[PDB]
This record gives structure tokens, C-alpha cells and sequence, in this order.
């Protein structure tokens, strides 16, 4: 029964990711218990930790408009859809977020390691994190699109 | 490293697959990944961190091949990807990531897993981002195909 603020850390992490370094405000929801399978995407990050006490899951969910404008902010330069330039940014992205929540969680005595980030690619996917635990997702929202973080631990 | 930790994983897999010698899947050469051609319908994703190295596997399948593995392993499929057949396969991808991972602590490597995530979107793409070599295997049948592929750094 997982406090819904654990996904804080990396709601912060990616809100200074986009925010700061790709000059794009992004708004977010409210944490859920996620109770959809609707947080559809068009290219994700994800990426598995491990901890002494703790396994899960992390995805990073963007619709296209959203992550060429991420990328045009970032880089200067956008190719107009997903290839491999986009995915790349997506993984160096997810291992910002992750790490950067790493390092927040383990200020407060929460440790794990991540793996390394998997990008998936295609238009309308959606992820299902498996974990025996809770599922706490947000929504993300400008007027270039959605965003959605997922987060699942044991 | 290279094969050293990457085999167990494909043996693995290819173990839960000869269970179901009625689907008649042929392997193919395991090899570098070198493009983005690896399409599938819905996949198996999971991170770990094993022996000073990190990495990732996924399993990636079309969708007539998935609901036929449903049909021989639980006797019947919903003719498309729900939840049940998202569940099928992230228990799939804890047992192939499970049977390597008691594979390498037999032979003195402890790799632990992360959660399995599972990915549905019609011919969608993985990339493993990991700095290492990415390894991918077919394997196909006349109800398709489906690639695993592994990486560490």
C-alpha cells in the first residue's frame, strides 16, 4: 500500500529535466492508483531498479508533437518523427529522471540502482507495469501533448 | 561476458518455448543488433543489475503468435491483446528471466531482476540503450514470430 508520494521524486526530476533544461513547462495531474490502461503514448523510456528491500518499475510516456518539441528545445533540431536520434534523447531523458530520484530517495534512506533505460516506439502504445505492488501514475499535459510517468514497486 | 551472460537467457527462453512443440518454432542465429526492423505487437520488458554490469531484456511478439502461445498454455485465447494476455506475457518474462538468473548463480554470477513491464501497441519498435552489445534471437512459426534481445553494460 505504497504512498502515492514516492512517485514525487521523479515527478521532480522530470519537471526539472523538461522544465529547466528543455525550456517547456510542462502541468502535472494528480497521482492515481492507476485504474486505466489509457495512458497512451507514442515513444516511451523505461527502465527497471533493484534495492536491498525494494524491486520496480519506472516509464516515461510521450506523445510525438511533445517529445520533437523536447528534443527542437534541447538540441535544436528535430527530424519531424521517431527515430533513432528521438530514442536516444528519450533513454538519456529516463536515466535523468531515474537518477535523479535515486539520489532524492536516498537522502531519505530509500535505496536502488537502475538498470538501463529501454525506449519503445510506436504510435499509440501503452504500458502495463506486472509488479505485485501499487501503480502510481500522472498525467502531464501542454498544449503539445501528454506525458505520463508510471511508477511500480514491491 | 558477451555470451557468458547472454546465453542462459536465450536457453532459457527457448526451454518455455520447446514446451510447445505444437507452435513448431524455429530459432534463429543469435547476432549484434543492427537495425530497427524488430517489430511486434506487444512485448516483455525488464531491467537488471548483476557483477559490476547493468542491462535490460525484452521479449517482443506479433500478435497471432502470442494468442496461440495463450491457447497452448491456458487453453484458450481472446483473439487480441487484453489484459490477460499482457499478464501471460510478463509471467513469461519472469520465468525466462528467472531460469537464467538461477542459471548464472549456479554458475557463480547473481544477477537480480527488476519488474517486468509489459508494452501493447500494434508493430512497435524496443531499443536498448545500454552501453554494450545488443543481442537479439528470432524465432518463428507459421503463427509469426518473436525476437528476444539482451543487453548489458
Amino acid at each position: 500500500g505504497m504512498n502515492v508520494n514516492f512517485i514525487n521524486p521523479f515527478l521532480q526530476s522530470l519537471l526539472n529535466v523538461i522544465s529547466t533544461m528543455a525550456s517547456l513547462e510542462l502541468t502535472p495531474g494528480k497521482p492515481q492508483i492507476k485504474t486505466d490502461n489509457l495512458a497512451k503514448g507514442d515513444v516511451s523510456g523505461l527502465i527497471g531498479m533493484v534495492g536491498p528491500q525494494t524491486k520496480g518499475s519506472l516509464s516515461i510516456t510521450f506523445e510525438q508533437k511533445l517529445v520533437l518539441q523536447i528534443m527542437q528545445n534541447m538540441l535544436g533540431e528535430n527530424p519531424g518523427k521517431i527515430n533513432e536520434e528521438v530514442t536516444d534523447l528519450v533513454g538519456e531523458i529516463t536515466n535523468m529522471v531515474t537518477g535523479g530520484a535515486k539520489n532524492l530517495l536516498g537522502q531519505k534512506g530509500y535505496e536502488f540502482e537502475m538498470a538501463t533505460p529501454m525506449v519503445v516506439s510506436g504510435q499509440g502504445h501503452t504500458i502495463s507495469h506486472k509488479a505485485n505492488g501499487t501503480k502510481i501514475i500522472m498525467p502531464f499535459t501542454s498544449s503539445y501533448g501528454t506525458a505520463f510517468i508510471e511508477v511500480c514497486f514491491e
